[PDB]
C-alpha cells in the first residue's frame, strides 16, 4: 500500500521503532507507526484517499493519524529534533527501538540496522545509542528498565553506570512529571510488572518519584504474595478479572500517608475504585480484618464481604489466615440460590425473610 504510493510520490517510507522490534520477536501490533524521508502528512493522506478512510493530519507536529481497518497507521516526516533516515534513528533510545523496515518496493521486506539492533536483540540486552541519552530523556531511565522487565533482558554495562548516574544526578526528579507518570502506567499495565519492580527497587528510581516513599522487607513479602493471589483469581475466575496493576502500586503506598497516597493516586488518574480502595485500606480495613476475624458463621463474613469491592477482597486474601474463608466465600456461600413456592410463602418484610433464609443455609 504505503511503498507503492511512495513510488508514485518517489518517496522513501519506512516502519520504525518498538513496532519493528515486535515483528522480529513475532508480536502481533495494530498501532504502527512510519518514518518518512519525503512529505509523510500528504503520504498519510493519499494512502487515506486511496483507501477512502478518514486521516488526520498534524500541520504543526508534521505527523499523521489514520486507521486502516481496526488496523492503526501513524505517518511521521523524519527529523533530527534534510534528515537522512540514520538521523531520525540515532536519535532514538535503544538499538532494538533504532531499527527500521523498508516497504519501498526496491528494498522492500529489509531490516535496518545500523547499531546492531538485532545483535542486542537476540542478546537479550538493553543498550542506549549514545552515553548522553538517559540525560536527553530522562523517562527512559524506566523505559529501559521496564523492557528489560517485559522481555527479560540486562542493562548494557555501559548503560548500566550511566542510568546509575542519571537516577543518581536526580534527572527522575527534574524530568517533567507529566511524562513520567504516563511512563509509570505504561509499566504497571505490565504482565512482568513485578520484574519491573525489581528493577525499579534495583535503581532505587521510586525513591526519586514518590513523596516519603521507600522499600521495607514486609511490602516485598505482600507483594509476591500479591502476585501468588492474582495468578489464581485470574485463574479460576476468568470473567472475574481485573487491571492487577494497581494493587501492585497501591501495594508500594500503603505505609505512606492517606494525603500524599490520595494525591498520589489522582496524580496517576486511577480509576475511582481504585482510589476508594486505597481510602478503604487506610481508614477501616483494621476494623475490617478484625471483624472479618470476628465473624463466626459464613453468612456473616458473607454480609460483610457482600458490599465491598472484589480487588479489596483479593487485598484481603493476602492474610493466611483469611485465605480459606475467601475461598469459601468466593467458590460456595455467593453461589447458593433459591425456588419459588417457598418465596410465594413469605409472600403469603420479603427481603428480611430472604436474609433469614441464607443465615439459616449458610452457615454449614
Ligand atoms: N521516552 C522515549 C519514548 C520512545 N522513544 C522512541 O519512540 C519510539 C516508539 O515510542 P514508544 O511507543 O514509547 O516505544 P516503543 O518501542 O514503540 O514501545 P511501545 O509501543 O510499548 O510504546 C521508539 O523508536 C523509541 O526509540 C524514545 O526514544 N524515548
Amino acid at each position: 500500500m504505503v511503498g507503492q504510493i511512495a513510488k508514485e510520490m518517489g518517496l522513501r517510507a519506512y516502519i520504525v521503532g518498538g513496532v519493528v522490534r515486535d515483528i522480529l520477536l513475532g508480536k502481533e501490533v495494530w498501532d504502527v507507526d512510519f518514518v518518512v524521508e519525503g512529505n509523510a502528512i500528504e503520504l498519510a493522506k493519499e494512502l487515506a484517499r486511496r483507501h477512502g478512510v478518514n486521516v488526520h493530519p498534524f500541520p504543526e507536529f508534521g505527523t499523521a493519524h489514520l486507521k486502516i481497518g481496526k488496523l492503526k497507521l501513524e505517518f511521521a516526516t523524519a527529523r533530527r529534533e534534510p534528515a537522512s533516515l540514520k538521523e531520525d534513528l540515532i536519535r532514538r533510545d535503544f538499538t532494538i527501538n533504532a531499527m527500521a523496515i523498508s516497504v519501498n518496493l526496491e528494498d522492500y521486506g529489509t531490516l535496518i540496522d545500523y547499531f546492531g539492533g538485532l545483535r542486542d536483540l537476540k542478546d537479550k540486552v538493553i543498550r542506549v545509542l549514545h552515553p548522553v541519552s538517559f540525560i536527553e530523556d530522562p523517562v527512559r531511565i524506566l523505559r529501559a528498565l521496564r523492557f528489560a522487565g517485559r522481555l527479560n533482558f540486562k542493562l548494557s554495562r555501559s548503560t548500566e553506570k550511566l542510568l546509575k548516574q542519571a537516577v543518581n544526578l536526580g534527572l527522575l526528579k527534574e524530568a517533567p512529571r507529566g511524562r513520567l507518570i504516563n511512563e509509570i502506567k505504561l509499566a504497571l499495565r505490565e504482565d512482568r510488572f513485578l520484574e519491573i519492580l525489581e528493577l525499579y527497587r534495583k535503581y532505587r528510581v521510586l525513591e526519586e518519584i514518590i513523596e516519603g516513599f521507600q522499600w521495607n522487607e514486609k511490602v516485598l513479602q505482600k507483594l509476591y504474595a500479591l502476585r501468588k493471589v492474582v495468578d489464581w483469581h485470574a485463574l479460576e475466575f476468568s470473567e472475574e478479572r481485573i487491571d492487577y496493576g494497581w494493587l501492585y502500586l497501591l501495594i508500594l503506598i500503603s505505609n505512606l500517608d492517606y494525603e500524599r497516597g490520595k494525591h498520589f493516586l489522582e496524580e496517576m488518574s486511577a480509576p475511582s475504585w481504585v482510589r476508594e480502595t486505597y481510602k478503604f485500606m487506610k481508614f477501616k480495613l483494621g476494623s475490617l480484618k478484625e471483624e472479618l476475624k470476628k465473624a463466626k458463621e459464613n453468612y456473616e463474613v458473607y454480609r460483610l464481604l457482600k458490599p465491598l469491592h472484589t480487588s479489596v477482597l483479593l487485598l484481603l486474601m493476602l492474610e493466611e489466615e483469611l485465605k480459606e474463608k475467601i475461598k469459601l466465600y468466593l467458590e460456595k456461600l455467593r453461589k447458593v440460590k433459591l425456588p419459588k413456592e417457598k418465596i410465594e410463602e413469605l409472600k403469603k418484610e420479603l427481603g428480611e425473610r430472604i436474609e433469614e433464609l441464607k443465615r439459616e443455609i449458610m452457615n454449614k
